[PDB]
């Protein structure tokens, strides 16, 4: 990761995964930009210029020979990023020389390879997301019975059960999921465009036939992989795309945030923990996962303004003011998601559920719920006002001298409460407080869940 | 009077900038009178599966959903601090009473109305969207073929077309038209879900039928126009939908700011300008006032992304009520905003001024420097030599800059070749080597092509 | 109209004063303040402007035609042209001399710096009328022992006081900034289209010191110490960011607050004045203040040279919301600080109910003293720990360490002050004093030029 | 290498961009070299307070602050989970003498806490003469083009004509108050010190016998040592997270000014007035080092959203939530404002202007603005206002077709000069259309602007 005399970014020698660090490389970007010109020169030999099958065997096995100090020190002489490469890559492939990078511009390279990466590293991103969704509707299912209380202004609201509160969880990653499916298949090379997008110099190369540079630009397309390719760019593909892939990211970002939220409430309730590992025979146990996660979702907001902004000043067909802001963010972005989901990974494995400490906040907020039912099997005027006023010294208690519920206490010996004696064991149970929780977890996992995990079934 | 009183701040996106159609979708009559229709609804379907409720009842309901008495519903809420059922009280007291609401919360009117509401006013942004493209798009076809110089760096570079140039906002546009078109199919129904969202108060209803509270479900779904139904929701639907929302509103401005940015860049060049109003010729100085208020709001819409986010993130649970406020304002705000740009927007597009005799001026100065290359193969392609030729026309080239920069004259580089000997096998072609059109690449036929496969096509439902 | 739709900032959230601030009918009223101004200063440097044309202006401040105002608009395609003609047209003497010299923005951005200032003059004794009230909170609470909390978990223990004192500190640190934003707010003046001066120098005929003279004048009419020398057309639209960024600073530190006290409403250990709604109303509009902040720094990062209008109809929205927003938040923490409620027995059963764990030290430190080993305490402590922990978790049951402490025969020359060794005052270190001091130091220093009068 | 293999991701801020002196600032090397020496200052405070201390130990500390075992550490920290106990014990192990008196009474954050400050303070202190070393170059600029006549723009459209020095005084004016903001926010700083777990310094008054007097001025001498004027008196188990708003709030707003100046920069460049420095060895010259700023600056203005969200959601004492956040934004900030302000002085260092160019455009577009100067003139000879605004109005009209309609120049000028009715005017034009007499105050404000507020606000940093 290198020396300890410098800064290093957090995020690759410390956070995220080695392949989405690798993804983000010089190495990957620079193999990339040689593949490049493999696909462009195999087309130009296909369309009829001077290119040997000599030439290209050189090109292909030179791919991943990449000299790094030469490279850089080029750059340094040629103050050009692109032609210290064609020079470099020429002088470990000399028959090639002559022929790599004919006719394109600097961006053929530069920005077709941001492409490729922003593909790959959504590749990379979707099992994780599509493990980590899995993972939570394994807990969802054999939670979805269990009475908990239900929680609006974090207050004491009817009862929920814990795999519905998961459930909650689970649709905004699903949300997510089918966010950044949409958003890679969407995704369309720039292919060869020149300089300000009229491919003006692969139009002399091939003496003015404009067929021909519209079968390079479906050639080097189908070659890598893209379905589809712009018909109109300035320089560079529309900034616009940085601003769709990363306003999907920001949201998964806002997402994470609240599940991790949720939990570290949940941790201090003593209702549910993180997952333990080392573990055996601590009482003061913190959700250190959880607020990492926290942490980092946060930034992944936070980096939505950059592509906003960038987008809005380019002028004409293209301004370099985007070029140093993008390799950051973009790279950011990624390691940031990456790291989040490997760590929500984590915590969705073996969720710690803690039922009897669950069991003990309901009994002491049921008896201010169950006061209808009460009164509605009762067979009004004066049941309404009788349990009222048990009501009223029952929370008097409870606040004014901070302790146990005795609401239940109070009815069992009441006078007035004569008949309701017999079924009130029967009247105070949970699960029949809960609603359709149970159907309703159930019906989501079968018709939305299950049906758009199915396509990764491979890899979990 | 009609909006407000000058002695009170009223917001301009209401006051001086919005439409009366989207500002009428945020009002508050549009807003009551939807939760009287939500309660209309809630009561067919309620009878239709067998609830005493009568036929009567609910005409009462049909007639008197416009009837909405504004004194009586402030005072009401003056007396419980609870808007909902003040609206209640009120609706009973002009019709009934007793089976207004039965059954549901609060947020089966509150939450189910904003999603109407913002299904609406995507409705209304929609067609006032591809108008704009529909209008650029017979620009671009029109001027398809006059050459431009082109900007990167925003220094001259390879010519393009003002045309082509203008399907570079146009391709912007069409994402945004295509990505609202989405989240507008996208959007989904919270239906009746009560409190936390587990249905229990219409199950005591139903008296224990599952089968029956999912019937409702559906009913009140279709009723109000929705395809699809949430299956699970807290109280309210999830806040991520606003976020999808005003993403795509957000990239909107990003779009428009920059279409505006070029169109005052191409002002101060003089090449192109904002329609003309009128008088009782034009003219000479004239700023580009209303690209700048586009930009200016744009600015607005880029910035309201960070609410919705920032919301959804640190929501508790099943629902905390921090939403409320934050999404009064933002929601209507980006309408509102996104409105105003719109109306601007097509406004400007309805006869762009072009000034072809600028635009050939600034060529003529810049081209013979990127053109050096095509003098270079004319020469060797008669006898020519390729070194010799560069040295003795890097020379040449370095006289004409210095008359330009240090001396601030006209560019007389095609001149200093019109009379120098050496390159005597070229003048015959001097002119026709420096033809603007042979240097716009497949900039024209670029302009046809997307037209046809991407433009038409998706304006091709909105024709009217 | 309910026909259409308002701002519920303006109609249903913000006090009348701040509405008032941000209205039509005091910004016109300012530009016409701003023309006596001109035109009093001018007479003085000796242009043909006589007492009579002065007192027809004085007269007229308030007495404007919104409606013909609003009509000449729409014919002259100038907001600033529209009010010197309806302004001419009610003083017909005056007519003439109204904006003699001055540009559009001599009126539209003075006058949004008076706006300014005075938007954060009745910010500054609310703000100070909050910070008194959670000082007099902190005063009495200062030695109630509390849970401390770190990762929302048990942790040593705090007092009320001591956690408010952290409230407050936030507030304080926003007093002295948006203190330090309006006393340093500087006046724009007179300077022409450009920001050189030109028409005003041509007015006085190529005068240098009058164009100076006229420049210092104005700025002490408007209450100001101190007018810009550089500027293009407008001041710079850097005043704006430091403005919002104080009200963003505000709106994260009311934010942490009001979150605060929604999750103590949980516990039940406090509550609001009589659902902790007032709280959640507070962070809904503090998000939105934070959000605000990247206005102004977008608009000035691309201003073109001298001025370019992108700035106009942005500033216009985000200027007075803020200023709303802030005002609204101020307004409802103040009635939230009027009637905090403490719940002592319900903070006292959580505290016995987790401080055993935490008093594991004092237990060995109190028995090494009495004989026995370090060694042979920390290995019985542990095992007494995991039986109580087991009863809260496994159990869901009370922390009974306490109990089984007492029935161990190890712990017997221990058991004689057991009352003491768990005395929640001493598990609170330099708390109490903490607060006493922080008031005294720097809290009533700071709001002593207030509460006056 | 040292600088990483191309087989991982390198952030571009610390390898590609900025200065090393920064670099060193946010490195492991430097923070766990601060960790030591606040336990050197914590040792050495405690032995004077009469705690046992040896001066044997003390010397043993002071010795062994350079030489960190990274391998050891990093062991210890997986075998421990805390990465306080891992430099603790990876301390105590190459200064055996001293290993019982390492972190005595502390928390950890008292290195994890004091070390961030003490980091922010020093990165302040890398760019405030950095800010100042720009602001002085463009000063000298701005004095010496002070009287250089150039086309004023508002709307981006032509308005009366400003001077070069004076435009460059814009720039300034957002630079001075950038350090004005920066000096304040560094000054303003508060040491965190000694408070324990949650704040009450209740280990610390445990370890003194219940004795206050000696807890408040060992939070007084080790931020005495550590170079602050002052501490707080209030803190949760970290210094208040409001002080991360502030920092960044003043790097986006400098940020903001960076981004006003270059996208200027790039705007002149166009119309060929004002050129980046050359530092050769061509015609077209596209400005990179200002788009470079730019690019930067924009993503300072986006890291302001990190602390502002991460303070409102800090929950009680302290919540961890805070800790990844803080790490990547803040050393970004200083990353990118140091690399902004090394390619701003950059640029700053012999900016080309072309005087030429300048007069071109202005002979453009003046003779519009000099109107009224112009029937001014044939009024003080004795002619018609009514006759000579119409004739104006007439040639006005003729001139601007040439320039719009035709692409021509303007030929304003030539057609009063070709034009009897003129005659009384036609020896003064040259001196009617003199540029200098359309700037206004320009050159005053200049000097005025220099000598009352830049020059006292650089005498510091001389």
């Amino acid at each position: 990761h290198g020396s300890p005399d410098s800064y290093r970014s957090p995020l690759a020698s410390r956070y995220a995964s080695p392949e989405m660090c690798f993804v983000f490389s010089d190495r990957y970007k620079f193999r990339t930009w040689r593949q490049l010109w493999l696909w462009l020169a195999e087309a130009e030999q296909t369309l009829g210029l001077p290119i040997t099958d000599e030439q290209i065997r050189e090109m292909k096995s030179n791919l991943e020979n990449i000299d790094f100090k030469m490279a850089a020190e080029e750059e340094k002489r040629l103050r050009h990023d692109v032609m210290a490469h064609v020079h470099t890559f020429g002088h470990c492939c000399p028959k090639a020389a002559g022929i790599i990078h004919l006719g394109a511009t600097s961006c053929y390279v530069g920005d077709n390879t941001d492409l490729i990466i922003l593909r790959n590293a959504l590749d990379l991103l979707l099992p994780k997301l599509a493990r980590v969704i899995s993972r939570l509707a394994d807990f969802a299912k054999e939670r979805a019975s269990l009475p908990t209380l239900g929680f609006t202004h974090f207050q004491p609201a009817q009862l929920t059960t814990v795999g519905k509160r998961c459930c909650l969880w689970i649709q905004d990653l699903c949300m997510d999921l089918q966010n950044l499916k949409r958003v890679r298949d969407d995704l369309r090379f720039r292919g060869v465009k020149g300089t300000t997008g009229t491919q003006a110099s692969f139009l002399q190369l091939f003496e003015g036939d404009d067929h021909k540079v519209e079968q390079l630009d479906k050639m080097v397309t189908e070659k890598a992989g893209f379905k589809r390719a712009f018909i109109i760019t300035g320089q560079t593909y529309t900034r616009k795309v940085d601003i769709e892939v990363l306003s999907v990211l920001a949201s998964l970002g806002a997402s994470v945030h609240k599940i991790c939220t949720d939990i570290r409430l949940l941790a201090n309730l003593k209702e549910m923990e993180e997952p333990f590992e080392k573990q055996q025979i601590p009482y003061k146990r913190n959700p250190m996962r959880s607020e990492c996660c926290c942490s980092l979702a946060r930034h992944l907001m936070t980096l939505v303004m950059d592509p906003l902004q960038t987008a809005s000043v380019q002028w004409f067909e293209r301004t370099l003011d985007d070029s140093a802001n993008r390799r950051i963010c973009l790279a950011e972005a990624f390691l940031t998601a990456d790291t989040i989901l490997n760590t929500l990974q984590n915590i969705s494995e073996g969720l710690v559920v803690y039922p009897k400490v669950i069991e003990r906040r309901i009994r002491q907020e049921l008896p201010f719920m169950a006061t209808e039912n009460i009164i509605m099997a009762m067979v009004r005027q004066d049941c309404h006002e009788k349990i009222r006023v048990l009501s009223q010294q029952a929370a008097s208690v409870v606040k004014q001298e901070g302790g146990d519920n005795d609401l239940i206490e109070r009815i069992q010996v009441d006078a007035y409460f004569s008949p309701i004696h017999s079924q009130l064991d029967h009247l105070l149970d949970p699960s029949s407080f809960t609603g359709r929780a149970s159907q309703q977890v159930q019906r989501f996992l079968e018709e939305e869940v299950y049906p758009l995990l199915k396509p990764y079934e491979s890899v979990m």
